[PDB]
Formats: structure tokens, C-alpha cells, sequence
């Protein structure tokens, strides 16, 4: 039985965590579960290939070289998508990095930006096939750090101020609203 309130699905005896509500990096299911933080293994376009349906937060898949995001030199890294870390099977990250972009372009609050950014940033570094998109991101990133440093370390102070209130903080929005275009007009 899952100790996860909203979930309460039925465990086995092989079960380390639960699949249906857990991570499987971490092992660690969310409070007020958000999916834009999670990626899942699917058959969608452009990856018709038989899935899983396991899932894992997107933080814990940047963070670890075996989803193909981080480069490393024991695996191939792919450009715009990931492996899924339990199968193996090949998904879309476009998707994803999209939703980001469009929680941050909306977010009142620095923090809330500050870390919608961030992934989107990391999640195509190195892109070739997405350059263009991403050159965007990268232009918004370093306008925002000019304001607040790095963004995965901004202080606490900064994190709760409003994003009307940075001199920067429109004009990073535009270029968010810009790269989720960019990203529409290709495909
Ligand atoms: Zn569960
Ligand atoms: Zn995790
Ligand atoms: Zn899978």
C-alpha cells in the first residue's frame, strides 16, 4: 500500500518505490504533483516505439548522464530528447522544454523564472538540430544573470521579488514568448 495520498496504489514485495507516483532516480514521489516537472516514457509522436510508462522528475534526468541530456563519454547524448532511464526507449523532450518556457513567461514571481530558465537551458545545451530556438533561451538567460547571477543559486531575497520589479524582467518574458515560437514555426 502507497504512503502517497493521492496515488494509494497496492506495492509488491520487489517494489523499492512506487512506479505509478515515484521517480525512478530518485525514488521519491511529490507532495502536489506537477508534471510539467516530470518526464514520462510514452509511445507519442515523435517516438511511436513500444514505452513503459515510467516516469522520473526532469530535474533528477538533467542531473544524471544515463537519460543522454548531460554529456558524457559512456553514452550518446541525444539532441531535443532523452532516454528513458528504466527501458532505454528514445522520447521527445520539445515538449517539456516548451512547457517551461510558458510557465516562465507568465511567472509573477523570481524564483518561479529563475528556474523555469534554468531547465529549459540545460535541457538543449548543445543543441545543433534546435540552435536557433535555443540561441533565444540562451540570450534570455544571460540578460536574467546579469540581474540575479546564476540562476540555480539566486539568493533568497531575489527569489521572492517580483518579476515586474527586475529591469530585466519583461524583456526576458518577450524572449520567452519569442523561443516558444521559434520552437512552433520549425515544427
Ligand atoms: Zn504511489
Ligand atoms: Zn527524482
Ligand atoms: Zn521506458
Amino acid at each position: 500500500i502507497c504512503q502517497n495520498l493521492a496515488c494509494r496504489a497496492t506495492l509488491s514485495l520487489e517494489d523499492g518505490y512506487c512506479k505509478r507516483c515515484s521517480c525512478c532516480i530518485c525514488h521519491c514521489y511529490d507532495e502536489n504533483k506537477d508534471p510539467s516537472l516530470w518526464l514520462v516514457c510514452n509511445s507519442d509522436p515523435p517516438y511511436l516505439s513500444n514505452s513503459c510508462g515510467m516516469s522520473c522528475h526532469l530535474k533528477c534526468a538533467l542531473k544524471h548522464e544515463t537519460a543522454g541530456i548531460l554529456k558524457n563519454g559512456c553514452y550518446p547524448k541525444l539532441d531535443g530528447s532523452f532516454y528513458c532511464v528504466f527501458c532505454g526507449k528514445v522520447n521527445w523532450l520539445i515538449g517539456s522544454w516548451r512547457k517551461q518556457l510558458l510557465i516562465a513567461k507568465d511567472a509573477r514571481r523570481v524564483d518561479v523564472l529563475c528556474d523555469r530558465l534554468s531547465l529549459s537551458h540545460k535541457m538543449l545545451k548543445g543543441t545543433e538540430h534546435y540552435k536557433d530556438m535555443q540561441n533565444i533561451v540562451n540570450t534570455a538567460v544571460k540578460k536574467l544573470k546579469k540581474e540575479v547571477g546564476p540562476l540555480d543559486k539566486v539568493s533568497a531575497v531575489m527569489a521572492r521579488g517580483i518579476v515586474n520589479r527586475l529591469n530585466c524582467g519583461t524583456e526576458v518574458q518577450k524572449l520567452c514568448v519569442s523561443a516558444v515560437e521559434a520552437a512552433d514555426s520549425m515544427l
